[PDB]
């Protein structure tokens, strides 16, 4: 069950169901953690318990997330995620405003500020993906490590922010259980 520990909220498999299964628009950010889990099939499988109860759902693309150019791009077109449905970061960071939670499943440096100041970073100087601006913000991850920039997120602490520690892939299985 969920709790608080440190200066983060740590929920559960259930929260985030309860939480996504009674919003009305949620947009999931994908990152490398997806790609390491191979969690896109599990990720797609969520999206489509929510679109049918009328949830409305899309996907945010950085152009670095993950570990290639489009990384996320072909991963969820492999899940055969509606390609009508992913959208790039110029096309959709104004619509988290607009959006009861922010999915965002093993992505970490692509929603922190923090992360594009090193010049040696293929992120350096470009625009962050702003999750904080939706209701809720679930992060999807292990622990409370950091990414490949090395830097702390101070996302983790925001209070719109709920962690859901555990694996990409077993998360999201479990979320979608707990939906049904
Ligand atoms: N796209 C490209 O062309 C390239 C991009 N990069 C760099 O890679 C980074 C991209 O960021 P983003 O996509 O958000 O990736 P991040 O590097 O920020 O990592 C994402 C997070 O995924 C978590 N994770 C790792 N394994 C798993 C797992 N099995 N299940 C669940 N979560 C997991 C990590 O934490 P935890 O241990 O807590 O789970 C980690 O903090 C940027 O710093 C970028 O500049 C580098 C080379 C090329």
């Amino acid at each position: 069950s969920g709790h608080i520990e440190g200066r983060h909220m740590a929920g559960s498999a259930e929260d985030a169901a309860f939480i996504m299964k009674n919003a009305s628009k949620v947009i999931i950010v994908p990152g490398y953690g997806m790609a390491v889990a191979q969690a896109q099939h599990a990720l797609r499988e969520m999206a489509d318990v929510l679109k049918k109860e009328g949830v409305e759902v899309s996907y945010a693309i950085h152009p670095v997330a993950g570990r290639m150019p489009g990384h996320m791009n072909v991963l969820l077109a492999e899940a055969n995620v509606p390609y009508d449905e992913v959208f790039e970061l110029e096309e959709i960071n104004s619509s988290f405003q607009t959006a009861d939670v922010a999915f965002v499943i093993g992505a970490n440096d692509v929603t922190n500020p923090a992360a594009k100041t090193d010049p040696s970073s293929p992120i350096y100087g470009m625009p962050i993906l702003d999750v904080e601006k939706a209701g809720t913000v679930l992060f999807i991850k292990r622990s409370m490590a950091s990414g490949y920039a090395g830097v702390e997120n101070e996302l983790f602490f925001r209070n719109n922010t709920m962690m859901l520690f555990g694996d990409a892939k077993k998360m999201t299985e479990q979320i979608v259980q707990a939906m049904n």
